[PDB]
C-alpha cells in the first residue's frame, strides 16, 4: 500500500502532479480525451482541498526540442472544458516564466506546464531538472500510471527531493492489476495485437512464464508469420525484430506455452473504407499488393475457441484496423468473445490506448473487469517486478 493524496494535508500547499495526458491530437484538437477524464478525480480533489496545482506531462516523443505538433496547448484547452474551470498554460518547462506562474498561483488554481519531453533531461532523469521542478512545490502526486514503467525526471526524479504520493488513478490501477499479477486463475490467456510491435514483443519472453496461451493479431501477426517463412506480402513487418520472434516461437514450444497465430487474413490493396476485400489464407500467401488488415473469419473462430475456457484474459492491441468499419470485425468479435467470459466469471483486462477506444466504439466499456489505456505500463506490471514509477512512491506506514 503506497501513500495516497488522501494521506496528506493539502490545504495551502503547492502540489506538483504528474499525469498521463499523452493523448491523440489532430489539427489542434484532442481526438481521444479518455486519459484526461481518467485523471480528473485526482485533480478535482486537490483543488477542493485548497491546493495550488501544477500539472506535468509528456505528449508523444519529441526529439528533445520543441515542435508545435507536440505542444500541450490543445490539452490545456480540453482540460479546461472538462473541468469547468480555467486552466493556466505556460509554454515553458523551465525558467523565470515557470517560476513566475507558480508564484502567482492561488489556492484552488491549476497550472499546466509545457510538454516535459521538450527538455532533454526529462527522459534522461536528469537530477538538475528534477531538482528545479521539486523546488516549485511541497508535495508530488504521481497519477501517471501509463508512464509508471518509465523512470523519468517528472515521475521518479522529483520523488527523491520531495514526498511522492499516489493519485486516485494510480491507486485504482495498482489495486486491480495486483490481483492478476500474483494470483491469476488459469487458464490465463493473453491477447496481443496492435501496430506498436517493437514495444510489445519484448514482454512475450516474460509473459511466457505465467500465461497458458498467447494469441497474436493486429500487425504483430506478420513479424511472427514472416519469421515462420510465410509470404506476408505488403503487410507491415518489423524487420529488426524478426530474429527475436523466431527465438520466441521456438522457446514457447520448449516451455509448453501455446502461441496462437492467425490462419487467414482480410486483405485489401488500400487502407480506406468501402474498397474490395478478399479473405485469403496465410499458408496460401498474401500476394505482394494486398495487405493483411484484419484477422479473417477462420481465425475469429479459432481465437474464440482458444478463449472459451479462460479464467483470466489480458488483451492489448486491436486485431485489425478497427478505425475503418471494413476491417473492424476481428476486433469487434474478439472484444465480444472476451466480454462474454466476464459474465461467466473470468477476470478480463483491456489495456492500451486504441484497445480502450475500440471497446468504447462497440459499447462494451462496462463489460470487462478492468479497462486501461496504460497499455505498455500494464503489460510490464503483469511481469511481477515493481515498476520504477511505482517504486518511487512513499510506502504507507504509521
Ligand atoms: N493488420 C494491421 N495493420 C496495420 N495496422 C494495424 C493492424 N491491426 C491493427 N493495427 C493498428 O494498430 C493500432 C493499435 O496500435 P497499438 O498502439 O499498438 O495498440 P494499443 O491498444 O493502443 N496499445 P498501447 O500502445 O500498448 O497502449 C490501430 O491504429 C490499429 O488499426
Ligand atoms: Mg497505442
Amino acid at each position: 500500500e503506497k501513500m495516497t493524496i488522501r494521506d496528506v494535508d493539502l490545504k495551502g500547499k503547492r502540489v506538483i502532479m504528474r499525469v498521463d495526458f499523452n493523448v491523440p491530437v489532430k489539427d489542434g484538437v484532442v481526438q481521444d480525451d479518455t486519459r484526461i477524464r481518467a485523471a480528473l478525480p485526482t485533480i478535482k480533489y486537490a483543488l477542493e482541498q485548497g491546493a495550488k496545482v501544477i500539472l506535468l506531462s509528456h505528449l508523444g516523443r519529441p526529439k528533445g526540442e520543441p515542435s508545435p505538433e507536440f505542444s500541450l496547448a490543445p490539452v490545456a484547452k480540453r482540460l479546461s472544458e472538462l473541468l469547468g474551470k480555467e486552466v493556466k498554460f505556460v509554454p515553458a518547462v523551465v525558467g523565470d516564466e515557470v517560476k513566475k506562474a507558480v508564484e502567482e498561483l492561488k489556492e484552488g488554481e491549476v497550472l499546466l506546464l509545457e510538454n516535459t519531453r521538450f527538455h532533454p533531461g526529462e527522459t534522461k532523469n536528469d537530477p538538475e531538472l528534477a531538482k528545479f521542478w521539486a523546488s516549485l512545490a511541497d508535495i508530488h502526486v504521481n497519477d501517471a500510471f501509463g508512464t509508471a514503467h518509465r523512470a523519468h525526471a517528472s515521475n521518479v526524479g522529483i520523488a527523491q527531493f520531495i514526498p511522492s504520493v499516489a493519485g486516485f488513478l494510480m491507486e485504482k490501477e495498482i489495486k486491480f492489476l495486483s490481483k492478476v499479477t500474483y494470483n491469476p486463475e488459469k487458464p490465463y490467456v493473453v491477447v496481443l495485437g496492435g501496430a506498436k510491435v517493437s514495444d510489445k514483443i519484448g514482454v512475450i519472453t516474460n509473459l511466457m512464464e505465467k500465461a497458458d496461451r498467447i494469441l497474436i493479431g493486429g500487425a504483430m501477426m506478420f513479424t511472427f508469420l514472416k519469421a515462420l517463412g510465410k509470404e506476408v506480402g505488403s503487410s507491415r513487418v518489423e524487420e529488426d525484430k524478426i530474429d527475436l520472434a523466431k527465438e520466441l516461437v521456438e522457446k514457447a514450444k520448449e516451455k509448453g506455452v501455446e502461441i496462437v497465430l492467425p490462419v487467414d487474413a482480410v486483405i485489401a490493396q488500400k487502407i480506406e473504407p468501402g474498397v474490395e476485400k478478399k479473405v485469403v489464407r496465410i499458408d496460401d500467401g498474401i500476394p505482394e499488393g494486398w495487405m493483411g488488415l484484419d484477422i479473417g473469419p477462420e481465425t475469429i473462430e479459432l481465437f474464440k475457441q482458444k478463449l472459451s475456457d479462460a479464467k483470466t484474459v489480458v488483451w492489448n492491441g486491436p486485431m485489425g484496423v478497427f478505425e475503418i468499419d471494413d476491417f473492424a470485425e476481428g476486433t469487434k468479435q474478439v472484444a465480444l468473445a472476451i466480454a462474454a467470459l466476464t459474465e461467466k466469471g473470468a477476470i478480463t483486462v483491456v489495456g492500451g490506448g486504441d484497445s480502450a477506444a475500440a471497446v468504447n466504439k462497440f459499447g462494451l466499456e462496462d463489460k470487462f473487469s478492468h479497462v486501461s489505456t496504460g497499455g505498455g505500463a500494464s503489460l510490464e506490471f503483469l511481469e511481477g517486478k515493481e515498476l520504477p514509477g511505482i517504486a518511487s512512491m512513499r510506502i504507507k506506514k504509521a
